[PDB]
C-alpha cells in the first residue's frame, strides 16, 4: 500500500494521491474533486501518511 498505487488506484499522482492521505487536499488544489476519489482508496486501503 505505497503513496504511488494509491495514487493509480484512486486517479491522480504520487503527491495529488498524498494531500488526500494527508488530509491537505484543500491546501493543496483538490479541495473536494480529488476528496472523495483519493479518499475513497486512502480510507478503503486505510493507508496513513507517511
Amino acid at each position: 500500500m505505497k503513496l504511488d498505487e494509491i495514487a493509480r488506484l484512486a486517479g491522480v499522482s504520487r503527491t495529488t494521491a498524498s494531500y488526500v492521505i494527508n488530509g491537505k487536499a484543500k491546501q493543496y488544489r483538490v479541495s473536494d474533486k480529488t476528496v472523495e476519489k483519493v479518499m475513497a482508496v486512502v480510507r478503503e486501503h486505510n493507508y496513513h501518511p507517511n
